[PDB]
């Protein structure tokens, strides 16, 4: 006797959204599904995204542990850590989406700067913006939403907050916008 059979399927679900006028929140839950991030610190947010940049690319691009020659397409965002100042000095992680495509069955980690991780049971708050967004607007809107928050059992640590986006345009025309905030 014998037999197989599975499924793959990592669907999302929300809790609740709202919140002030203008900026809008929305509580939702990881999916659990497996990405591929990549750690750098010593450095500037600057630094270890031209850094990442380049370290991410390298697995899409094909130098993958199982020499798979595919492709994904699909918008990268980095963690960032706010100070006192405002400026971000700590500490960055990157994130790289793997498209269902890939999800299926993504290869195996080639180098140790970049592997596949999955993280479920996290709470965060996405809020989506429209009109001219610029570098320092995604830094705003991150501590903007603190306080649109205000009157809830919210809870936050050091006002963490993520960066989605696909590429860096040539102009500040910021359309498109992304940013989540991971309840402490």
């Amino acid at each position: 006797n014998s037999l197989f059979g599975s499924v793959e399927t990592w669907p999302w679900q929300v809790l609740s959204t709202g919140g002030k006028e203008d900026v809008s929140y929305e509580e939702r839950a990881c999916e659990g599904g497996k990405f591929a991030t990549v750690e750098v610190t010593d450095k500037p947010v600057d630094e270890a995204l031209r850094e990442a940049m380049p370290k991410i690319m390298k697995y899409v691009g094909g130098t993958n542990d199982k020499g798979v020659g595919m492709g994904m397409t699909v918008p990268v965002s980095f963690a960032v850590f706010p100070n006192e100042d405002g400026s971000l000095q700590k500490k960055l992680k990157v994130w790289f989406r793997i498209p269902n495509q890939f999800q299926g069955s993504p290869p195996a980690p080639s180098d140790e700067s970049v592997k596949i991780e999955e993280r479920e049971g996290i709470t965060v708050y996405s809020t989506q913006f429209g009109g001219y967004a610029k570098e320092a607007d995604y830094v705003a809107h991150a501590t903007q939403l603190r306080t649109t928050l205000e009157g809830t059992p919210a809870t936050y640590q050091g006002d963490v907050y993520y960066c989605a986006g696909y590429d860096p345009p040539m102009k500040p025309y910021g359309r498109r916008n992304e940013v989540w905030l991971v309840k402490a």
